[PDB]
């Protein structure tokens, strides 16, 4: 199993920032931690590196499972946060913004990332 974290981010406009990635796949970003790094730490990095984000970490969300094409489990922890500007992809990247929830329930491609999606909603401060 190989751990990762990410990021819900939410701006002022409580719309969700999502990335499409190379499959094609509307997802958060998230990605490995780096030996020494807390989870919350490396998400807000994989936020800034994949979306060219900066966001703020307002509270723990859970984690999510899941094989990938290659057959690997992973175990991605996830943290809510708030972020402002326009977002920049990554290479590899098909698409990137911010989605209001509506728009974000339509796209999101896994189960996983639904649910996650509402719970976040959820405790997200007015
Ligand atoms: N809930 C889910 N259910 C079923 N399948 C899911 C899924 N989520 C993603 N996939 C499927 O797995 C792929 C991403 O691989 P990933 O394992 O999440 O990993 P990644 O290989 O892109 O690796 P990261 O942890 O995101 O990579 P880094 O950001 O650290 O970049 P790096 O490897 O260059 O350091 C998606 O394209 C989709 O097909």
């Amino acid at each position: 199993m190989e751990l990762g974290a990410g990021g819900v981010v939410f701006n002022a406009k409580r719309e969700v920032l999502l990335l499409r990635d190379r499959m094609g796949f509307w997802v958060f970003p998230k990605g490995h931690p780096e030996p020494g790094e807390s989870l919350e730490e490396a998400a807000v990095r994989e936020v800034w590196e994949e979306t060219g984000v900066r966001a703020e970490v307002l509270l723990p969300l859970y984690p999510t499972r899941y094989v990938n094409p290659k057959g690997v489990e992973r175990e991605v922890h996830w943290f809510l946060m708030r972020g402002e500007g326009a977002p920049r992809l990554e290479e590899g990247m098909t698409g990137a913004g911010w989605f209001s929830p509506e728009e974000a329930r339509a796209l999101l491609a896994f189960p996983e990332d639904l649910g996650l999606l509402e719970v976040a909603l959820e405790r997200l401060p007015l």
